[PDB]
This record gives C-alpha cells, structure tokens and sequence, in this order.
C-alpha cells in the first residue's frame, strides 16, 4: 500500500509516534517519505547483504528475520515480511524499539541527511489530526 501523507500521519499518530522519545510526528512522516516514498512494500538490499523493509526501511542486520542475512539478529522478534503489510503496526512497534536504543532517529540515514534540522512540521501541515 502507498499511503498519502496525511493518511500516514494519522496512522502514525494513532500508533503512538507523535512526540515518541521527543520526535514530533513530522519527523516520522519525513522519514517515511524519504525511506520508502510511503510504500509499505518497499524492499532495498544493502551492500553488506542485509535488506531494508517496509515504510521505515527496517534492516534485517539487527531487527527482523529474513532467513538470508548470515550472522544477523532479530531484535524485534518478527519476520521481515511483517514489515511489508498494509497495516503499519509492526513497523511502528519495531521503530519504537529502534529509536529507544541510544541513537534516536539517527538510525535512519535518510532522516539524518534529509529531515534532521529542517522544518519537519511542514510534512503534517494541513492534515486533520
Ligand atoms: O522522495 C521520493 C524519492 C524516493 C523514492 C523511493 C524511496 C525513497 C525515496
Ligand atoms: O505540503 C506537502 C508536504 C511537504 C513538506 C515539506 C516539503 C515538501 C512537501
Ligand atoms: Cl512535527
Ligand atoms: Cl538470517
Ligand atoms: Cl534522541
Ligand atoms: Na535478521
């Protein structure tokens, strides 16, 4: 599923991401935009052989199991294919764990490079929330 901007902000809000660990909703939406273009089905292979999955491009190196990343962990205790559902719940819960590990949102390279220090509120401007 490809979410619309406002539609995803609303889902993220309902799932408890608004100001989660101090990151306002615009950060999550901006992250989602640049990681996946709001596509829940996004997969991208990394140079190391791991794969990033779903709307927030969660990596199999650490966070989920895809059966093909030798020596990786599954810290969110989920199959990576759960991160591809049209329902964002698992990507959200896994994101909460990631973002609480010490690096905050810097875990997402595109957030550091494209959203961090920008007016992220623009990403939720005009949405009914
Ligand atoms: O910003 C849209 C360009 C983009 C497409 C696919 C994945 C991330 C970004
Ligand atoms: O208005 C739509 C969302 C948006 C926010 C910031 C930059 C480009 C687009
Ligand atoms: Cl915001
Ligand atoms: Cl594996
Ligand atoms: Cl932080
Ligand atoms: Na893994």
């Amino acid at each position: 599923k490809v979410f619309g901007r406002c539609e995803l902000a609303a889902a993220m809000k309902r799932h408890g991401l608004d100001n989660y660990r101090g990151y306002s909703l615009g950060n999550w939406v901006c992250a989602a935009k640049f990681e996946s273009n709001f596509n829940t089905q996004a997969t991208n292979r990394n140079t190391d052989g791991s794969t990033d999955y779903g709307i927030l491009q969660i990596n199999s190196r650490w966070w989920c199991n895809d059966g093909r990343t030798p020596g990786s962990r599954n810290l969110c205790n989920i199959p990576c294919s759960a991160l591809l559902s049209s329902d964002i719940t698992a990507s959200v819960n896994c994101a909460k764990k990631i973002v609480s590990d010490g690096n905050g949102m810097n875990a997402w390279v595109a957030w550091r490079n494209r959203c961090k220090g920008t007016d992220v509120q623009a990403w939720i401007r005009g949405c009914r929330l």
